[PDB]
């Protein structure tokens, strides 16, 4: 079945310690993104991969276990289609005007100010965002949203943290 | 004088828009780190440089103005000496056991748990941290500390933020 062979794929990629490290993730991500040329990218760099891993490392093993990796993979599959769908000009990248729809389709409703911050940090001098940047951003964004909600189950619209929780959440990303 | 020629150096590097972008920073950082072989590194990647810039972008111009760049440069100069000083085994990298002293000398007192998170995210499979990782971490750490203090001038040991401040602070880094 599908679930069957994916479980094997993970075991195979995880290797010796049975979890996927940043280096492992980076290698598989690159090799795969190469088969999809319609997704322009300068590649997944090691640093970007270390951020995605840490931000996905809920059990703080330093690496990705099966579920974490599964969560991340599905997300990438989904965000991958949304990327192509919204690249209406077939530039291979997500433009400043295509982004909002892309993010919203993915399920993230941001306001003008947040979108501008996103462009500034994850898009190029031309307001364009390649694929590794797009995926990297959504992973982090999705994770920051979840972190917020979990610390505000009482839904007051505000979370309160001491300096150690803060550093943990901001440095481990 | 010294202040005189540094002001020229910035103007020269900033170029057309007169601020230093991530690409500009990355180029100057690399070219410089090359003259210092005692500082092992696989280089400053574009993504790492985009994080340092954003985290240093207090006025949100998307790039580094003179003061921001000056602040960052002094820090690097200082953290650069602390790096060499504490690399007692002349490995060219900062080891798991040399880190605490290095960070503390720099002025950051963390606890066992925070140090472990740091190693996990910024050190290699061998618990080693190269120079671009070391500088990158301190810049972010220093910035996260400042962000916390500014939001807690009443010194209650806690800061409270809504979802937009949160996303701004976590995504723009
Ligand atoms: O072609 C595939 O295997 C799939 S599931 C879609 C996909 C496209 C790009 C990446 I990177 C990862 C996954
Ligand atoms: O040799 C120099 O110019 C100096 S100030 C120290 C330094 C060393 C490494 C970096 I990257 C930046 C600055
Ligand atoms: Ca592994
Ligand atoms: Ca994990
Ligand atoms: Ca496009
Ligand atoms: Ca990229
Ligand atoms: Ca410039
Ligand atoms: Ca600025
Ligand atoms: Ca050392
Ligand atoms: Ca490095």
């Amino acid at each position: 079945e599908e679930v069957r062979q994916f479980r094997r794929l993970f075991a195979q990629l995880a290797g010796d310690d049975m979890e996927v490290s940043a280096t492992e993730l980076m290698n598989i991500l690159n090799k795969v993104v190469t088969r999809h040329p319609d997704l322009k990218t300068d590649g997944f760099g090691i640093d970007t991969c270390r951020s995605m891993v840490a931000v996905m490392d809920s059990d703080t093993t330093g690496k990705l276990g099966f579920e974490e990796f599964k969560y991340l993979w599905n997300n990438i599959k989904k965000w991958q289609a949304i990327y192509k769908q919204f690249d209406v000009d077939r530039s291979g990248t997500i433009g400043s005007s295509e982004l909002p729809g892309a993010f919203e389709a993915a399920g993230f409703h941001l306001n003008e100010h947040l979108y501008s911050m996103i462009i500034r940090r994850y898009s190029d001098e031309g307001g364009n965002m390649d694929f590794d940047n797009f995926i990297s951003c959504l992973v982090r964004l999705d994770a920051m949203f979840r972190a917020f909600k979990s610390l505000d189950k009482d839904g007051t619209g505000q979370i309160q943290v001491n300096i150690q929780e803060w550093l943990q959440l901001t440095m481990y990303s």
